[PDB]
């Protein structure tokens, strides 16, 4: 089996980008935040607490001819954003994109952070990390992909994300028509849960590349690239005017400048962010200083490669017995 699915981004700046997703019988559809760097498929529900839903759409269990409480689970689940969410936990069929896996476990929230409250365009999130970061309890869940396994016809899936525009995220097959050139895979450590590999350097503009191993996460669900403070520095020195503002949080550029594109390697291949993908406007409505894509990850503790650097490849999640990362320019 395969499937397909259309991915959009939520607003103009690829803050995020939502795959609907058909939960239960009859049909409920809802549109969720595919994040590799999560395990847990919870949405918005019935059950959430009244003054935490504005404008999300719900699943409800009760319509649900093939919902079945999981008795006695419970889930927790806190971002590296500081956004959380919890509450208990269905099983239901769960399709996407014509791919369809029975008895999923559905996380129906009954209280959810502001951030989540405030993003009405996001009705819940589907993880797609190792299912060993589940937060399931007391019986840890599997994620849509670990059930989906092995019916694929083959064991991946892949994230074709787009720049200002729509996108895919396939399931069971790679689109040789999606890339252009060869994929270049790389080893993944799963040790922390995470879809974990070392990229080989990185280039800043037409700047020769620098050979120097970056340990980081492949992340759909963060929207910027943070890498190592050293590496930022030097991108950021070579934009006039740029800056780190402890003010606004990292660093910003006046919205007038150009910005140089940023080259990250992938064993002895190169994927190229154009400079265009770094801008995420101004930091405030009307305001001439533009907020950076690419920050610094220390005191995150961990290296992201968020959307601004995958929606620059076609990357494939192979999740075969030895996982692997591949990346494809498109």
């Amino acid at each position: 089996s395969t499937g397909s699915a259309t991915t959009t981004p939520i607003d103009s700046l690829d803050d995020a980008y939502i795959t609907p997703v058909q939960i239960g019988t009859p049909a409920q559809t809802l549109n969720l935040d595919f994040d590799t760097g999560s395990s847990d498929l919870w949405v918005f529900s019935s059950e959430t607490t009244a003054s935490e839903v504005d404008g999300q759409t719900i699943y409800t269990p009760s319509k649900s001819t093939t919902a079945k409480l999981l008795s006695g689970a419970t889930w927790s689940i806190s971002y590296g954003d500081g956004s959380s969410s919890s509450g208990d936990v269905y099983t239901d069929t769960v399709s996407v994109g014509g791919l369809t896996v029975t008895g999923q476990a559905v996380e129906s929230a009954k209280k959810v952070s502001s951030s989540f409250t405030e993003d009405s365009t996001i009705d819940g999130l589907l993880g797609l990390a190792f299912s060993t970061l589940n937060t399931v309890s007391p019986t840890q869940q599997k994620t849509f992909f670990d059930n989906a396994k092995a019916s694929l016809d083959s064991p991946v899936f892949t994230a074709d994300l787009g720049y200002h525009a729509p996108g895919t995220y396939n399931f069971g097959f790679i689109d040789t028509t999606a890339y252009t050139g060869s994929i270049t895979y790389t080893a993944v450590s799963t040790k922390q849960g995470f879809w974990e590999w070392t990229s080989t350097g990185y280039a800043v503009g037409s700047g020769t590349f620098k050979s120097t191993s970056i340990d980081g996460i492949a992340d759909t669900g963060t929207t910027l690239l943070y890498l190592p403070a050293t590496v930022v520095s030097a991108y950021w020195a070579q934009v006039s005017g740029a800056k780190s503002s402890s003010s606004v949080g990292g660093y910003v550029f006046p919205c007038s400048a150009t910005l140089p594109s940023f080259t990250f390697g992938v064993g002895s291949a190169r994927i190229v962010i154009p400079g265009d993908y770094i801008d995420f406007g101004p930091i405030s409505t009307g305001s001439s200083s533009c907020f950076g894509g690419i920050q610094s990850s220390a005191g995150i503790g961990i290296n992201i490669f968020g959307d601004v650097a995958l929606k620059a490849a076609f990357v494939v999640f192979n999740g075969a017995t030895t996982p692997t990362l591949g990346f494809a320019s498109k």
